[PDB]
């Protein structure tokens, strides 16, 4: 599945037309199957006679003004006619053949530039994802549109959706990361838009499969009419979902999550809208990794600045003034076990529980800080105390004088709603803390050194 | 003073254009433009608490009640009323602003070349004279400058493109005073602004007032909205007679502004004008994406050279040698060319010893923190005026504030040529004065700190 090239399928979906052109003869190489229906010329017409088959010269003086530049993409949304029909055109390297694409034309800023504003006016994430959603929709015309946020182990969650009425609600539901396989995932890194017209479309295939002079495969990544995946088509079909137009939310210079447009009907995205939409995705892939650091520096510095007011209170400031020792790492309870002394802090396990736990992080532990947000899973008589310690970072801060600190957190039950994981499937996570955030933790390590210096 | 001038109820406009204010929905022009009775064929007095139908043909106010409809009107500009109209609810009652209406094939073509030349840049000051030349290219104004705006929100022309004849404003600092914060919310909030004569007189709006409740017209989204008269008065002091800005936003905040100046009077066209406000929306994506992408690579290479400065200090028998004889060594943390490790272990271009010596008796006599620092010592600490040639930036890096375990990283000093075009040319002379420590270079210090005291407790 992963091993798929589904980048090289050798093949185009029907409603526009390929044309891998090799230049600067531009003869052309490569010719997808519908270029008879849609462009008039039969395939063998097509294949090795010049660009000036089927473009006229001052057309083709303009795509080669368009090769002169370092990068032809800018020029690409081009319109080419050739019964003057006319046709949206895309221009992309790939190979060397230059590939043409030619979709017919039918018959932008002021679509996006509302929803520009409104994402500059966000505060959160979630807001993010309301709104873009809301906006995709309300300029696509789809019947669903998902904002699809991945997390640590790339799996999917719907964190936002904006539908028809009518339509059942995906919300907040959990895809596995095998839905989206690695070439899709990076397919998606390397294209700010996917369009999938009809789901019903009958691939048409590159002939010939291999570029004649090179004998390489096509490489179809940035090609807009690539040949989907069966084994996605087939999920389409599943769903009812006749058109399908996903943007790529990307973060770091990689897929942080995706925007899927479902349409019952099929549906044409027309050139100002995927050039709306696409823009789209730039916005609101700079707002998210905006917001994202605020929340997570601003969580950093706050972490930073209590562990500062409790360098400046000192076993007296610790668990006393307002900035105790809990606020450190957001635990709920919290333990300060010296030697025989204990003082609790919060909701913690009782004393007799503490200190069959201590003797159990004095067998086991063997180094100064330890965490889990699960320690039932360890130390199994934790079950009985798993609803005020689920979770534990030990600060073993002497091992040979019996000098612990122990933060504590409740059991979060978790719900997490599946479409299917090896239907509805609920997966009920339980004897699980919030998770502990690494900088907490770091800071958990080094009020180790802070409580040593006072000596 | 100047911060606090209420710019955007002028009660005026600028001739060219014609403002109507209509009390919705019954499309009754509450207020008018004075101007209407020459470029309309309507007194002033003949459209107060008048409905719109009396002066527009009924097939043009069937479209209007359709964009009126939508969630935001600005979708709809520029209506074809010939006349170009703009409308934009602003304090109840939407605003209609009435413009003479002015094949170019060309234009747009190059505005996408122009958008693509932007997403191929790399670093910011690409962007800058990109911007400038295209905006140039498109517009026709003798003179385009990017306008970076300072931390002190100082402005500065970080790129230029002007006529052949014309002074090169490059590099000059202009004085935070020149643009007031009201000013400076406005330029936040409506992207593009033009004064197409400097000599317009202004368009009185009769009435000033609303004429139900009392209060001004909000002419912060107009485009037609009066200058202050400071700002004219600067024009006449230079000599532009037309001029155009392109907001530059960056986090809701005025990174900077592109400015566009013309000998001649120049009325540019809403296409044009709104092609300038996307490129200028596009160049704030590409400059944000830059800088973020830029302190990314900063930071994260930062982080390296701390994870590798630990790593030596866990694989050698004092943390001293780990940091300073290997490499990557303590300077590379923050960026210094001096350290010295309090006593004392010196490395690189450092004061002499008793100069460090004296150093680190001000510290411990003065200095009352974990971690300090600074671009010029010499002003919180005289002496270091004798060693400013290799030490006018400072961190001083208390490890043990007791007992005297400090770690000190030096700057030289770095003389600046500040050209002030104001406080004409002012240029500036700054000494004393190292290059600023960024951010990440003091949390790098601190993040040195604690993971020394954890390498020296693991002893
Ligand atoms: C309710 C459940 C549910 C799931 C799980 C789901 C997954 C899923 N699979 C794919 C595409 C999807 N799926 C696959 C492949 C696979 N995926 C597989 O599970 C297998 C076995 C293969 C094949 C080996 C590919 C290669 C692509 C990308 C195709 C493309 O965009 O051209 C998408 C993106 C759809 C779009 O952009 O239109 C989603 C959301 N969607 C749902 O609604
Ligand atoms: C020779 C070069 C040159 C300079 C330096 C210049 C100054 C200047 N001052 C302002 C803002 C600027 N400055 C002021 C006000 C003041 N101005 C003052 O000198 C004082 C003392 C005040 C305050 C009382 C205002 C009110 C505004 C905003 C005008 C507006 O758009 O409403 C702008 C941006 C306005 C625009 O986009 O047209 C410019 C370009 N113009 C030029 O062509």
């Amino acid at each position: 599945c992963d091993k798929e090239p589904i980048h090289i399928p050798g093949f185009v979906q029907p409603h526009g037309v390929l044309l891998a052109i090799k230049e600067p003869e531009l003869t052309i190489l490569q010719v997808s199957n519908n270029t008879y229906n849609c462009l008039g010329f039969h395939p063998e017409e097509l294949l090795n006679q010049p660009l000036r088959k089927l473009l006229e010269s001052e057309q083709i003086d303009f795509l080669n003004d368009c090769l002169t530049q370092e990068d032809i993409q800018i020029v690409n949304p081009v319109e080419f006619t050739i019964e003057p029909i006319i046709f949206d055109g895309i221009i992309h390297r790939s190979n060397g053949v230059v590939i043409l694409e030619l979709e017919p034309a039918i018959l932008f800023y002021h679509l996006v530039k509302l929803a520009i504003g409104k994402l500059q006016s966000t505060k959160t994430v979630t807001e993010i994802s309301q709104i873009i959603v809301t906006e995709v929709r309300r300029i696509t015309g789809f019947d669903r549109v998902m904002f699809y946020r991945f997390d640590r182990d790339w799996n999917g969650i719907v964190i936002a959706e904006d539908k028809q009425e009518h339509l059942p609600s995906y919300l907040d539901l959990h895809y596995p990361a095998s839905d989206i396989p690695t070439p899709a995932r990076k397919l998606y890194s390397q294209n700010w838009l996917r369009l999938i017209p009809d789901a019903d479309y009958q691939a048409a295939a590159i002939v010939p499969t291999n570029n004649p002079l090179t004998d390489e495969p096509l490489d179809l990544s940035g090609s807009v009419l690539r040949s989907v995946s069966p084994c996605h088509i087939e999920y389409l079909h599943n769903m009812g979902v006749k058109a399908s137009m996903s943007i790529s939310i990307i973060k770091n210079n990689k897929l942080w999550g995706l925007i899927a447009c479902h349409h019952q009907t099929p549906k044409y995205v027309p050139y100002e809208i995927r050039h709306a939409c696409e823009f789209l995705g730039q916005v609101t892939s700079l707002e998210i990794a905006t917001k994202e650091d605020n929340e997570d520096s601003e969580s950093k510095i706050e972490i930073k600045s209590v562990l500062a007011k409790l360098v400046e209170y000192m076993i007296d400031g610790l668990i006393n003034k307002q900035p105790n020792i809990l606020n450190l790492v957001n635990a709920q309870g919290a333990a300060i076990c010296f030697n025989k002394e204990l003082y609790l802090l919060g909701n913690t396990p009782e004393k007799q529980d503490i200190q069959n736990l201590l003797l159990w992080i004095h067998n086991n532990i063997d180094e100064d800080i330890f965490y889990t947000d699960s320690l039932s899973q360890v130390y199994p008589e934790a079950e009985k105390f798993k609803d005020v310690a689920s979770g534990l970072i030990a600060l073993s801060i002497s091992k040979t004088q019996n000098k612990y600190v122990l933060w504590f957190r409740p059991e979060e039950v978790q719900t997490v709603n599946w479409g299917g994981n090896p239907e509805l499937w609920k997966e009920i996570v339980r004897l699980k803390s919030l998770p502990w955030k690494s900088y907490e933790v770091n800071a958990a390590a080094e009020l180790r050194g802070a409580i040593i210096t006072v000596v």
